């Protein structure tokens, strides 16, 4: 690993010893003839000049294990690319380019792939050569669907296809059981395969942003998933499936028409983080105290009346959010959250908060806008938490 070379002149003077050269965002038009004499080169950086800078010297450098070509407003990538067998990461993104040469499936130890933000209809059916791609990313491209190759991706673990087209999943991504991340964020998804199933090393699933209105059975089958990523969505019927993921870390399902918070979110032990923030929840079942670990709860704009007594239990709670609801009162027991620092309860109904909220030593925030409380009970509740910033 060497130090960059950000001076062309420097590098030209003892080509040999040169490793490393980064010669992004310099107002660089072409590439000097002497560049050939760079045959030690391993990470060439070239991101920021013009698509011009793509001279046939770099074709060349074979032992080129990293190059980045990001921001060179390019519209078509040379077959010559090809002949860097050596290419471990290859950067494309922030270019326009519509298609790509079949030549992209020869980097046969290819590790990191980088094509967000480009104009990507289609990806050529020679992308199921990459055997060792473990990140493939297509952030911010026109795809409506992947080649069925893809199912060749025998070591990917990262499929980042967030803001693209796609209206279904494949059947042949739902084939790459090495997946640990799959980010499907901002598509048109109307359903997810029961083909899901397959996917036993997932980590990390990212729907938010599509036309969901419901999961399959087989997302039960998701043992490894810590994080899950529904915001955004049409679910009015709580996904039943997903309260039997045990191990289960975060669950964010803000922003869909829920009417129901079942009793069997009790279930999910692991817990530590949970979002359902702007929905038609009226009420908050005891199972939910019952989360040992959960550390945030966010239920902001939604039809919440009454918060439990057993609300004491949630130890661990750090984040508790119940703005634009319909609360008339906090139970005695808020004060046994010690671990709370943020309390947003704006917009609500509440003439008084409980003595017992002098216990908040740790509280930092709270939120208490739009609220029908009296100058006197302001004076009160300040009183209460001195060290607190207190917004009403
Ligand atoms: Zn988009
Ligand atoms: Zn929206
Ligand atoms: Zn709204
Ligand atoms: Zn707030």
């Amino acid at each position: 690993i060497q130090k960059p070379y950000k001076n062309l002149a420097k590098a030209l003077q003892n080509p040999a010893d040169v490793r490393n050269l980064d010669l992004s965002f310099q107002g660089l038009k072409t590439l000097p003839n002497k560049i050939g004499q760079l045959k030690n080169l391993q990470k060439l950086d070239l991101g920021g000049n013009e698509p011009t800078i793509l001279s046939k010297e770099i074709w060349q450098l074979k032992d080129l294990q990293k190059l980045n070509l990001n921001n060179n407003k390019l519209t078509v990538l040379p077959k010559e690319i090809g002949q860097l067998q050596n290419l471990q990461e290859l950067s494309l993104h922030s270019n326009e380019l519509v298609n790509l040469p079949k030549e992209i499936g020869q980097f046969k130890n290819l590790q990191k792939l980088n094509l967000d933000n480009n104009k990507l209809t289609v990806l050529p059916k020679e992308i199921g050569q990459l055997q060792n791609l473990q990140e493939l990313s297509l952030l911010s491209n026109k795809l409506i669907s992947l080649p069925t190759e893809i199912e060749q991706l025998k070591s990917l673990k990262n499929l980042d296809l967030n803001h693209n087209e796609f209206t279904t999943v494949s059947k042949e991504v739902m084939l790459l059981e090495t997946l640990e991340n799959l980010d499907l964020r901002s598509n048109k998804l109307k359903t997810i395969p029961k083909e899901i199933r397959q996917l036993k090393s997932l980590k990390v699933l990212m729907l938010t942003g599509n036309q969901l209105t419901s999961l399959p059975k087989e997302i039960e089958q998701l043992q490894n998933l810590k994080t899950l990523n529904l915001g955004e969505n049409r679910f009015q019927i709580f996904p039943v499936e997903i309260l039997e993921l045990k191990n289960l870390l975060e669950l964010n399902l803000y922003y869909n028409q829920l009417v129901e918070f079942p009793k069997e979110v009790g279930q999910l032990k692991s817990l530590k983080y949970l979002s359902l923030y702007h929905n038609q929840i009226t009420t908050l079942p005891v199972e939910v105290t019952q989360l040992p670990d959960l550390q945030e709860l966010h239920l902001s704009g939604n039809k919440i009346t009454i918060l439990p007594k057993e609300i004491l239990q949630l130890k661990n709670l750090e984040w508790l959010s119940l703005s634009n609801n319909k609360l008339n009162a906090l139970p005695k027991e808020i004060g046994q959250l010690k671990k709370l620092q943020r309390l947003e309860l704006g917009n609500n109904q509440l003439t008084t908060l409980p003595k017992e909220i002098e216990q908040l030593k740790n509280l930092q925030r709270l939120e208490l806008d739009s609220n029908p409380i009296s100058p006197k009970e302001k004076e009160r509740i300040r009183k209460l938490l001195p060290k607190c910033e207190i917004d009403f």
